[PDB]
């Protein structure tokens, strides 16, 4: 695909919106992916949060949003 992020952030929010219909608990983090306006991935990658804490976040290639290893993975900017 040319804007790889942007199908799988449609696949991903379709899922999460299935899933929640029989979900057993109440999730207040989850992953979306983060897309740039060309549909690739942004450098950063976070977990989308709305219940007051930070979400974790890690670095990835921005062609195909797979973290880069070795990559920290924290509560905040890692300044990818």
């Amino acid at each position: 695909w040319k804007e790889p992020c942007r199908i799988e952030l449609y696949r991903v929010v379709e899922s999460l919106a299935k899933a929640q219909e029989t979900s057993g608990e109440e999730i207040s983090k989850f992953y979306l992916p983060n897309c740039n306006k060309n549909g690739f991935y942004h450098s950063r990658q976070c977990e989308t949060s709305m219940d007051g804490e930070a979400g974790l976040c890690w670095c990835v290639y921005p062609w195909n949003g797979k973290r880069i290893p070795g990559s920290p993975e924290i509560r905040g900017d890692p300044n990818c």
